[PDB]
C-alpha cells in the first residue's frame, strides 16, 4: 500500500484505541427526548425515532431490555456493540451520539438516517445494475479495510443493515455482533444466507468471514436474490458448504470472477485473506472504474437520492405496534451491565 494509506490507517487506529481504552458513559437520559415512532423491533430490542427536547434534533434510539439480553445470552455482544460504536469514526458508519442505562433498559442514541434500508429499495426495483452495485460495494470495501485494521470483525453484513443517506451514500448500522478479535473467534452468529462455511461448521474463524459476506451482498444486489437461497436453514447451509454457485447469464465475466474468489469455501484461498489483503479486491478488474479516494471523500454522484421530505420523515421505514418504554422501580441486572 502507499505510505499515504499506511499513515491514514495508523492515525485511525491511534484515535480508536484512545476511546476504546477510556469509554464514554452516561451522556444523556430518557426524559431529554420525545418518542415519535417505532422504526423496527426484535427479540430483545427496538429502534425508535426520537426528538431531543432542547435542540430539536432527530435521532434513532436503540432500546435493549436488560432481562431479555441476559435470557438470550447477548450480554458480551451488547457490551461489545456500545464500546466499539463509541470509539469508531468513518464516513460510512452511523455515528453514536449518546448512551445511557436505567433500571430496566440500555440505550444507544444514533444519528437518524431517513432514506431507509438498502433492502427496501432493492426489493422495490428488483435488482441494481453493475455500476450501481459497484458504488455501494466500494463503500463496504473501504469500511471493512478500516474495521479490520483496528482488529474488528463486523459479522452482520446484509442489506437490512445498510441505510441510504441524504446524499445517496451508505451508512452501516447494527454493531450487535461486532467484536475486537486479534486471532480467531468461535461464536455462532449472523444471518443464515450470509454465513461463511467455517461458521456453519463450528470452526475457529477470522476476518475472512466478512469478505465471504461481501460476496453474498454483491451477488444479491446484482441478481436480486442471494446465491445460496433455499426454503429452510438446513438446506441453505448445505448449499453454502457445497463449493458450487450458479450465476445469471446477465452477469459480466469480471463480476463472476470476483465472486468466485470472494465465495471461495477454502478460507485460506479467499480474496481479502491472502498475502496482499484487501488490495486483491481493490485491484480486481471489476473495480477498474472505481476512484477510491473520490468515494471516501463523497465526491462521486450517487446512483439515486431517496425520496423523503426532511430529517423527521419516516416514510421509508415500515409500521410496527407501538409499545411502552416502561422503567421499573427496582434495578435489574446491575452487575452484568456495570461497564455500560
Ligand atoms: C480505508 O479507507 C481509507 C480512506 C482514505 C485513505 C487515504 N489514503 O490516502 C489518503 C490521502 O490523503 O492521500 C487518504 C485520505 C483521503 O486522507 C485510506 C484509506
Ligand atoms: C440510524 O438510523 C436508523 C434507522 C433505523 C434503524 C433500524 N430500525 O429498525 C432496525 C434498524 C436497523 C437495521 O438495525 C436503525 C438506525
Ligand atoms: C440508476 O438506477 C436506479 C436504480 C434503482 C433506483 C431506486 N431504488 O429504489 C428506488 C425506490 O423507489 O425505492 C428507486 C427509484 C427512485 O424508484 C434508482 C436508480
Amino acid at each position: 500500500e502507499q505510505e499515504s494509506v499506511k499513515e491514514f490507517l495508523a492515525k485511525a487506529k491511534e484515535e480508536f484505541l484512545k476511546k476504546w481504552e477510556s469509554p464514554s458513559q452516561n451522556t444523556a437520559q430518557l426524559d431529554h427526548f420525545d418518542r415519535i415512532k417505532t422504526l423496527g423491533t426484535g427479540s430483545f430490542g427496538r429502534v425508535m425515532l426520537v426528538k431531543h427536547k432542547e435542540t430539536g434534533n432527530h435521532y434513532a434510539m436503540k432500546i435493549l431490555d436488560k432481562q431479555k439480553v441476559v435470557k438470550l445470552k447477548q450480554i458480551e455482544h451488547t457490551l461489545n456493540e456500545k464500546r466499539i460504536l463509541q470509539a469508531v469514526n468513518f464516513p460510512f458508519l452511523v455515528k453514536l451520539e449518546f448512551s445511557f442505562k436505567d433500571n430496566s433498559n440500555l440505550y444507544m442514541v444514533m444519528e437518524y438516517v431517513p432514506g431507509g434500508e438498502m433492502f427496501s429499495h432493492l426489493r422495490r426495483i428488483g435488482r441494481f445494475s453493475e455500476p450501481h452495485a459497484r458504488f455501494y460495494a466500494a463503500q463496504i470495501v473501504l469500511t471493512f479495510e478500516y474495521l479490520h485494521s483496528l482488529d474488528l470483525i463486523y459479522r452482520d453484513l446484509k442489506p437490512e443493515n445498510l441505510l441510504i443517506d441524504q446524499q445517496g451514500y451508505i451508512q452501516v448500522t447494527d454493531f450487535g455482533f461486532a467484536k475486537r478479535v486479534k486471532g480467531r473467534t468461535w461464536t455462532l452468529c449472523g444471518t443464515p444466507e450470509y454465513l461463511a462455511p467455517e461458521i456453519i461448521l463450528s470452526k475457529g474463524y477470522n476476518k475472512a468471514v466478512d469478505w465471504w459476506a461481501l460476496g453474498v451482498l454483491i451477488y444479491e444486489m446484482a441478481a436480486g436474490y442471494p446465491p445460496f437461497f433455499a426454503d429452510q436453514p438446513i438446506q441453505i447451509y448445505e448449499k453454502i458448504v457445497s463449493g458450487k454457485v450458479r450465476f445469471p447469464s446477465h452477469f459480466s465475466s469480471d463480476l463472476k470472477d470476483l465472486l468466485r474468489n470472494l465465495l471461495q469455501v477454502d478460507l485460506t484461498k479467499r480474496f481479502g485473506n491472502l498475502k496482499n489483503g484487501v488490495n486483491d479486491i481493490k485491484n480486481h478488474k471489476w473495480f477498474a472504474t472505481t476512484d477510491w479516494i473520490a468515494i471516501y471523500q463523497r465526491k462521486v454522484e450517487a446512483p439515486f437520492i431517496p425520496k423523503f421530505k426532511g430529517p423527521g420523515d419516516t416514510s421509508n421505514f415500515d409500521d410496527y405496534e407501538e409499545e411502552e418504554i416502561r422503567v421499573s422501580i427496582n434495578e435489574k441486572c446491575g452487575k452484568e451491565f456495570t461497564e455500560f
